[PDB]
């Protein structure tokens, strides 16, 4: 349907899809909280449907997710003043998103523990532009495509170990990828 950066709301959620124009990468809108996407040699790319704002809503998501090669399933989002872009990681394949940065602790939510991290990001896109902003990690210890994801309590975890969080932009249950190939097929419930 699209292969090029668009948000809109469609059937009553927010979606956000965002590519560099890398290789080749295909989004559609489906019925009511519905998404796939397919591609292939991709650049970056993050993609899904969701609020926009966020609340600190509880997240139910099902569906399949099949990368072949660098891929997160995520809840995915922003806060600004400050900006954040923060990610609560419920799958990713071939490569930690984490690498690279001291664990602050662990979030037990959900019928898993998470892994609690703080990076930076500098002169990188964002829904502010180009910009130097910090991104929050939640990734679950055991991978998993669907369930509940109590929003809430990872935004407290985060929270109590410093990381400060701003005034909520969109929220979203998202695929990202980089210099893979893949589909998925995702509904918000
Ligand atoms: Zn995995
Ligand atoms: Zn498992």
């Amino acid at each position: 349907e699209i292969t090029s950066s668009e948000t809109g709301t469609n059937n009553g959620y927010y979606y956000s899809f965002w590519t560099d124009g890398g290789g080749q990468v295909t989004y559609t809108n489906g019925p009511a909280g519905q998404y796939s996407v397919e591609w292939s040699n991709s650049g970056n790319f993050v993609a899904g449907k969701g609020w926009n704002p966020g609340s600190s809503q509880t997240i139910t998501y099902s569906g399949e997710w099949n990368p072949n090669g660098n891929s997160y399933l995520s809840v995915y989002g922003w806060t600004q003043n400050p900006l954040v872009e923060y990610y609560i990681v419920e799958s990713f394949s071939t490569y930690d998103p984490s690498t690279g940065a001291q664990e602050l602790g662990t979030v037990e939510t959900d019928d898993g523990t998470y892994k609690i991290y703080q990076t930076t990001r500098e002169n990188a896109p964002s829904i502010e532009g180009t910009a130097t902003f910090n991104q929050y990690w939640s990734v679950r210890t055991d991978h998993r495509v669907g369930g509940t994801v109590t929003t809430q309590n990872h935004f407290d975890a985060w929270k109590n170990a410093g990381l400060e969080m701003g005034t909520h932009n969109y929220m979203i249950v998202a695929t990202a990828g980089y210099q893979s190939s893949g589909s998925a097929s995702i509904t918000v419930q």
